[PDB]
């Protein structure tokens, strides 16, 4: 008996598990379709034109390595702000908020979910929608918050069931924490509709609840970044100062250079200097100071007007590709001569699709084909080529027939 | 009153905010003395030329930017373990360690300080130096633990007090924590003799009491690896199994890019095999998954051949430059006319010099020289140039006189 011979085998990650699964199987038409990347029509990893030419100026520049202060590059700071915000936003404007670099979506909402622990003396309770993104059960308890929910999903309608949403967020209790995903819900793939977004809003302001706002996909929704990020908008404009972690993950393909932000939003300038201080104390113990690499080439891209344009033109060429595939695998069925209703493939946004298959098939369509998915019948289509859009369809077909 | 109105403004980071302070100053003379960062002859932030050509092979190699296991990147990981550890040691030799890929020094050292709240059932209780670096006391304490002391440093004799720390460690209650900077101690630049090394080896392993050795400085105590590496090797071969955390910002001068790691050393491969799942599980609900440009450098610099022995010609280069700085400014001392005892700026190793001024005379050098440092007297010697070692000392003289 050692110091940690009662340590056990824990499981796993439901998603990332996926990848390592996937890495060793010999099946030479395997496809990775659970972790939500993005990949060319060749079915490759892709890295943006922008992205590319980002790196090439960093490069010719002959730039040092110094550590960046505490709270990130303040370039890249102010521009998340505005990216999420809008440039005419009066909460941008009168400078009423308090971004951070932090470790991509993951860190930000860690850092945000600490924050609270510590300051939010309101509550200990965080609302989640059914279902939510796997991860972010662990991220608030880990931080030491307790976790709710709130009805969201309705699986035999394939679409969001707003009078229970409704419901249970009229019930909340005042003061509370509330979770949404600003567009491109994880993993069902179904938004609120704007005039349903609209009503949400009154309901949260009405039992004055914090809303932390969770925006790993802007632009994934529709194709068009400021049409994303409304929900979001039109919240701080009806008065409610939100939370916000943002992910530049999946927009800007920089998955493993982790660059992301968490903001808050307060009633002054003078209230955003405390709240900035308290998060460097916050930080400064938990990994000192962020990583530079990402926030570089992001910083390069949303501050140089040809890398931005280019940038939003490549974000729309994503999107487009993602709906190609989402069309071509329904036809595909009907041709395969599948007689379920495939409708949700086309219905869904984002990089997702919450097909509804049982866990005994998935399993057969790993071991029979070679097609990683989660668990939950959630599979990523931005995964798709135009090569194996045919045999994904042919698969699903046979697993369901 | 909004949410929160009730936050106070926390003070600036002792070493951090000295940067922000010192980029305020419009005195053109100004140095920054406060953060250990390396600084070249002309008093410039110095990028290794084996880094350089290390970037030069990932760009030319046009590698994705796809998301990196929980863990890290599997080479890096498997290089920093034989880095610490020596390539003919039972331990990496027979695989009963852990290596996870950390944020820097600092993320390794927070990862392993929740490790351990989460899994160290026999105590609550870490030791430090008295002094250490000031980051340490608030890591432990946010992952949960209860911090204690050891004596260590006589500002009398400007020495280590030897009798004073083994009283005290023979007295720490059997299997509590103990922290142990693995060479370079911050902030003396005093580190135990290869024989006070033994004798502590000895009373760790009769006390059954966990070793954490934090490694930020390998190669900067002497300017060779090996031999820094010397006295972790030897408690592991005493049959002490140690954790530890590794940090590359200051021997490969990668501070912002933050590329580390945290090592557990384990009874056999397979309790290693269950201490990593744990690990995972920590770390997917932290950051998800870790910063990559760090790592594939350092990766590329280990695993190279002909770049690992340029980077060992450089890490000797960096070491020797410092005692040249810490030579001269003795020299300018006595120059100048200084009746003081300047003898431990000589003694002392690493970056920097633990000179013993008073908080008085370390803001007059602030005011009137524009010369930052931290406000414990301590200064780093590695940003000295050729060009302003004859201020430094001028200053000194000054304030001291
Ligand atoms: C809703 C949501 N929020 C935050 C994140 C955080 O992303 P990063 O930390 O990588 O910036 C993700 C990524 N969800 C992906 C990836 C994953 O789980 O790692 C998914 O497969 O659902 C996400 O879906
Ligand atoms: C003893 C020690 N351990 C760990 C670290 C962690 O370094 P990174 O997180 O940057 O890898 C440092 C850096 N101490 C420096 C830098 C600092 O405080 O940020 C110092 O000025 O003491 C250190 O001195």
């Amino acid at each position: 008996s050692s110091w940690w011979s009662h340590v056990e085998m824990g499981p796993p990650d439901p998603i990332l598990g996926v990848t390592e699964a996937f890495k060793r199987d010999t099946n030479s038409k395997k496809m990775n379709l659970g972790v939500g990347a993005y990949r060319d029509d060749n079915g490759k990893p892709y890295v943006l034109n922008c992205v590319r030419k980002a790196e090439a100026m960093i490069a010719a520049k002959k730039m040092d390595k110094e550590y960046l202060p505490i709270a990130g590059l303040a370039d890249f700071t102010r521009a998340s702000a505005e990216l999420a915000l809008g440039e005419n936003s009066e909460a941008f404007k009168s400078g009423r908020y308090v971004t951070v670099q932090g470790i991509s979506g993951t860190g930000s909402l860690r850092v945000g979910a600490n924050f609270l622990q510590r300051f939010f003396k309101f509550s200990r309770d965080v609302y989640l929608p059914k279902p939510s993104w796997g991860n972010h059960t662990p991220i608030f308890r880990d931080a030491g918050l307790q976790l709710q929910a709130y009805r969201y999903y309705d699986p035999k309608t394939c679409s969001l069931d707003f009078t229970g949403a409704m419901e249970d967020i009229s019930k909340i209790p005042e003061k509370s924490i509330i979770l949404l995903h600003a567009c491109a819900h994880n993993p069902t793939g179904v938004d609120p509709r704007q005039e349903q977004w609209k009503e949400l809003a009154s309901v949260v302001k009405k039992r004055n609840l914090l809303a932390y706002f969770d925006m790993a996909y802007q632009g994934f929704a529709s194709g068009d970044i400021n049409r994303d990020a409304w929900a979001l908008r039109h919240f701080i404009e009806q008065g409610i100062d939100v939370v916000l972690s943002q992910s530049y993950a999946h927009n800007m393909g920089l998955y493993g250079e982790r660059a992301g932000a968490f903001t808050v939003i307060c009633r002054d300038a003078e209230e955003a200097k405390r709240v900035e201080s308290q998060l460097k104390i916050l930080i400064r113990p938990m990994y000192s100071n962020p990583p530079m690499n990402g926030a570089r080439i992001a910083s390069l891209i949303l501050n140089t007007p040809e890398l931005r344009k280019e940038w939003l033109v490549e974000v729309k060429g994503m999107a487009d590709r993602i709906i190609s595939m989402r069309t071509q695998l329904v036809s595909n069925l009907k041709k395969e001569g599948s007689s379920h209703n495939w409708q949700h493939i086309t219905d869904q946004i984002g990089m997702f699709c919450f097909t509804g298959l049982k866990p005994e098939q998935v399993e057969r369509l790993t071991k029979e084909f070679s097609i990683y998915m989660t668990k939950d019948g959630r599979i990523s289509v931005a995964g798709v080529a135009s090569s194996n859009v045919g045999y994904l369809a042919h698969a699903i077909h046979q697993v369901t027939k």
